[PDB]
């Protein structure tokens, strides 16, 4: 089996090598949004990959770079016109309105964390608690599947080297914090799928 083909891609320029990444925005179309959104205004340059589980996940994504920090793009019911992204009437509970906050899962199908490279979405542990924290797999992790949107995978080639070599990085003791943590320096689009 295959998953769905990707329509977007991003290139994430990091102090430890570069990651390429495919995205599957046809079927995540939120989190893609999300996630290309925050890349081009800049909101992901310098932050770290703060929280690495072996052989599980790594995670990034949080400007205050503690895992408690970030915000979705959605926020205070932005992109919630009629005619944009995610109107209001589909936004629902803690999600709604102009203090709502997060956005919900896309989870799909065909879109399973089988096996290391996987990117998915980062949440609270509730349903619908999306932010702009972000995971990569490091191994099988199935347990996580309609828990966390999966929206994408690490591009053919050899950047994957750079993703397993992250994963075996030490540890502060008493901590899922790296003691040299991956710094992202910018993120490159490739290939944007959203309509301008």
């Amino acid at each position: 089996n295959l998953e769905p083909q990707p329509t977007g891609a991003v290139i994430i320029h990091t102090t430890q090598g570069d990651l390429k990444v495919e995205l599957f925005a046809k079927q995540t179309p939120l989190t893609c949004r999300n996630f290309l959104q925050h890349s081009l205004d800049g909101y992901y340059d310098g932050t770290i990959f703060h929280r690495l589980v072996p052989g599980f996940i790594i995670q990034g994504g949080d400007p205050t770079g503690t895992g408690h920090g970030g915000e979705s793009i959605y926020d205070g019911g932005a992109f919630s016109g009629d005619l944009d992204p995610w109107p209001m009437d589909q936004r629902k509970g803690h999600n709604a309105g102009p203090m709502g906050v997060n956005f919900k899962d896309e989870f799909h199908s065909r879109l399973k964390f089988n096996r290391r490279g996987l990117l998915g979405m980062a949440n609270e542990g509730a349903p619908d608690t999306n932010g702009s924290q972000f995971f990569f797999t490091l191994g099988k992790a199935e347990e996580l599947n309609n828990k966390n949107t999966l929206f994408g995978r690490v591009a053919a080639g050899d950047t994957i080297y750079n993703l397993m070599k992250w994963g075996e990085a030490e540890l502060i003791e008493g901590t899922e914090r790296p003691q040299y943590p991956v710094k992202i320096t910018n993120i490159e689009i490739l290939l944007n799928p959203f309509p301008d």
